């Protein structure tokens, strides 16, 4: 390829601070905006290798039929491999009433319906991601429609299986004009465990124009290294060690690294940066130390440097507040959410400069010089 041989491992890696977005595994420095495409491809391979498992490509069979009852469409999808194995699933779409825009409705793919308010001119697709890969506990490993296609021992984590499903949904929408969706204006959202999922979807599926993870916490927009710092200093956060025993959001291989995080040549600031140069705003809640609040702020601050280096800082937002229940939406943040939806899904001239925290981090502080070691280059 134009990126040469993509690295999927870095055996000698050992860095207690955040991995540098702007240096390839081979030591080459990023210099151009085009370099970011290759670096993102390498980050994708590293994340798959160390924590996410293998993301399969589009299978040889993908078919879709559509029917509509009232304002509810049903998109019946079939996916199949060359060995004849197939699975089927049928997300529903809730439409705004009346005549759609020329190019169809903008759409947000909402994991299990999401927990954000979706404005009136945007359609909502409800993605039953738990059916694609189960997520009750460690007991759920290898269970779900995805594994009925690829096998229950396939390395994909549940979140990687969910991403695969989103990619098939977008495949189906592109081949189904009667769904009346503008496939150039698709967003994705989810809250809590499904916010972890939504971030993975936006990172790995480049056809998503806007990514909105809501209270995703550890394994979402928090960084593993920063959460280890938090837990060592007395905040009762979720961390890498606990999360792999709690559920199946990560590959089994990640168990080999959760006690050796400095040897992992990525962290979730690079996961989030895989969305660049597309748009993302994530929302966090400081009321629950489980979500690892300092870790999310520092992690997204580090991710933000990639957008800054690409000259598109305002395509990446972060808003972190307290004072509300988990996955309840505070009206105080509706303007920030709507700014990103209006700009990136509704083609309005909305400004999207949102990068705010209350710094309510408990027993630690954020010290950027202790975690971010790189200067930000102006990619050309
Ligand atoms: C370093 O790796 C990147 C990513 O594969 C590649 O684009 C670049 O050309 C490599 N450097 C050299 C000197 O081959």
């Amino acid at each position: 390829g134009a990126c040469g041989a993509i690295a999927s491992t870095v055996p000698n890696y050992n860095n207690a601070k955040l991995p540098d977005p702007f240096t390839f595994a081979n030591g080459t420095a990023l210099r151009t905006k085009a370099d970011w495409s290759c670096r993102r491809a390498e980050i994708s391979a590293l994340i798959q290798n160390y924590e996410a498992g293998t993301l399969p490509p589009k299978p040889p069979v993908v078919t879709a039929s559509f029917s509509k009852s009232g304002n509810t469409g049903t998109l019946a999808i079939t996916a199949g491999l060359s060995n004849s194995q197939t699975i089927k699933f049928s997300p529903t779409i809730s439409y705004p009433s009346g005549t759609p825009p020329a190019n169809g409705w903008p759409l947000i793919i909402a994991y299990e319906g999401g927990s954000i308010p979706i404005p009136a001119g945007v359609a909502t697709l409800t993605y039953s991601n738990s059916d694609m890969a189960q997520q009750n506990s460690a007991s759920s490993r290898g269970q779900g429609l995805f594994y009925q296609l690829y096998g229950s021992t396939h390395s994909a984590s549940a979140m990687t299986a969910w991403v695969w499903g989103v990619s098939r949904i977008i495949d189906a929408l592109e081949m189904t004009p009667t769904a009346q969706i503008n496939t150039q204006r698709i967003g994705v959202t989810g809250c809590a465990r499904d916010g972890k999922g939504a971030l993975m979807a936006g990172a790995f599926e480049e056809r998503i124009a806007l990514t909105i993870p809501q209270e995703s916490g550890s394994g979402g927009d928090a960084c593993w290294r920063l959460s280890k710092y938090e837990i060592d200093n007395g905040n009762q956060v979720q961390d890498a060690v606990e999360i792999v025993g709690e559920n199946v959001w990560f590959s089994t291989n990640f168990n080999n690294y959760v006690q050796k995080l400095p040897t992992v040549p990525e962290d979730h600031h690079l996961l989030a940066a895989m969305v660049a140069p597309r748009a993302m705003i994530s929302f966090e809640n400081t009321d629950y130390l489980w979500l690892s609040p300092m870790s999310s702020f520092g992690c997204m601050t580090a991710a933000h440097t990639v957008w800054q280096g690409l000259g598109i800082a305002d395509s990446h937002g972060f808003a972190q507040v307290g004072g509300h229940a988990h996955c309840a939406w505070p009206s105080s943040l509706t303007p920030q959410l709507n700014a990103f939806i209006n700009r990136f899904l509704l083609d309005q001239s909305a400004t999207t400069n949102v990068f705010t925290t209350n710094n309510q981090f408990g027993k630690v502080q954020w010290n950027a010089a202790n975690w971010i070691t790189w200067t930000t280059p102006t990619l050309t």
